[PDB]
C-alpha cells in the first residue's frame, strides 16, 4: 500500500526514470478516455496524472451543463484501478471541486476508488493543513508543487509535507525577484531534505527533454500538451487516435532508460 514508493524502487533498481502522461478524464469522451488510458499504459506509462474537470436544479441548454460529472470521474477511476492494480494514480485539480463535495468527503471517495495521490494546484503550501489532514486520514498522498525559484524554507516545508512524489516545476513554468535555478540544484536539495521523489512537469513533450530531466536527477517526467494535440488531430478517428498515442508514448518512455 505505497504505490509510488513501490514503483520508484522498481524503476531505480532498473536504472530508469518514470514517464507519467497526463490527460483530463473524460476527454474526448468517457469510453474513448478509458481506452486512451489503457493505450497509455500498454505503451509504457509508469503512472498516471489525471485531471478532473469541474464547472457545476433547473436546466437550460445541453451544451451549458455539458461535461463529465465528478461522480462519473470516480466511477471511471475505479475501473482503471480494477484493470491496473499497481499503477500509481494521481489526480491534478483545483480546489473548488474539493470545496464543492466537502474536503473529507472528497478524499474519502479518492480512497474508495484507489487513487494514490492528489495535487490541488491552487492551494498555497501555508494553507494546506485541512487538505494534508484529509489526505493522510484517507491514506492518500498530499502533493505539493516545488517552484524552481523556491527559497530554502519552502523547500523544507515541501519536503516534510509531501508524500508519494514532489511535483517539480520546470524553469519554463515560472513568471519574479528570486531567479529560477537549474533542475540539478533543486533535485539535490530535495534529496538532501528527504522529499518524496521529484517528477518534473511543464513543457516536456519530446524524448530529448525527458532524457535531460532524468540525467539532471529527476525521478521522472510528466507530459500533457503533446497528448492533447494528438487527440485533437484524430478527434474523428478513434482507432487511429490510439495508434498515434502509442507511437508518441514509446519514445518518451524509452528516453527514461539509461
Amino acid at each position: 500500500m505505497e504505490r509510488y514508493e513501490s514503483l520508484f524502487a522498481q524503476l531505480k533498481e532498473r536504472k530508469e526514470g518514470a514517464f507519467v502522461p497526463f490527460v483530463t478524464l473524460g476527454d474526448p469522451g468517457i469510453e474513448q478516455s478509458l481506452k486512451i488510458i489503457d493505450t497509455l499504459i500498454e505503451a509504457g506509462a509508469d503512472a498516471l496524472e489525471l485531471g478532473i474537470p469541474f464547472s457545476d436544479q433547473n436546466a437550460t441548454l445541453r451544451a451549458f451543463a455539458a461535461g463529465v460529472t465528478p461522480a462519473q470521474c470516480f466511477e471511471m477511476l475505479a475501473l482503471i484501478r480494477q484493470k491496473h492494480p499497481t499503477i500509481p494514480i494521481g489526480l491534478l485539480m483545483y480546489a473548488n471541486l474539493v470545496f464543492n463535495k466537502g474536503i473529507d468527503e472528497f478524499y474519502a471517495q479518492c480512497e474508495k476508488v484507489g487513487v494514490d495521490s492528489v495535487l490541488v494546484a491552487d492551494v498555497p503550501v501555508e494553507e494546506s493543513a485541512p487538505f494534508r489532514q484529509a489526505a493522510l486520514r484517507h491514506n492518500v498522498a498530499p502533493i505539493f508543487i516545488c517552484p524552481p525559484n523556491a527559497d530554502d524554507d519552502l523547500l523544507r516545508q515541501i519536503a516534510s509535507y509531501g508524500r508519494g512524489y514532489t511535483y517539480l516545476l520546470s524553469r519554463a513554468g515560472v513568471t519574479e525577484n528570486r531567479a529560477a535555478l537549474p533542475l540539478n540544484h533543486l533535485v539535490a536539495k530535495l534529496k538532501e531534505y528527504n522529499a518524496a521523489p521529484p517528477l518534473q512537469g511543464f513543457g516536456i513533450s519530446a524524448p530529448d527533454q525527458v532524457k535531460a530531466a532524468i540525467d539532471a536527477g529527476a525521478a521522472g517526467a510528466i507530459s500533457g500538451s503533446a497528448i492533447v494535440k494528438i487527440i485533437e488531430q484524430h478527434i474523428n478517428e478513434p482507432e487511429k487516435m490510439l495508434a498515434a498515442l502509442k507511437v508518441f508514448v514509446q519514445p518518451m518512455k524509452a528516453a527514461t532508460r539509461s
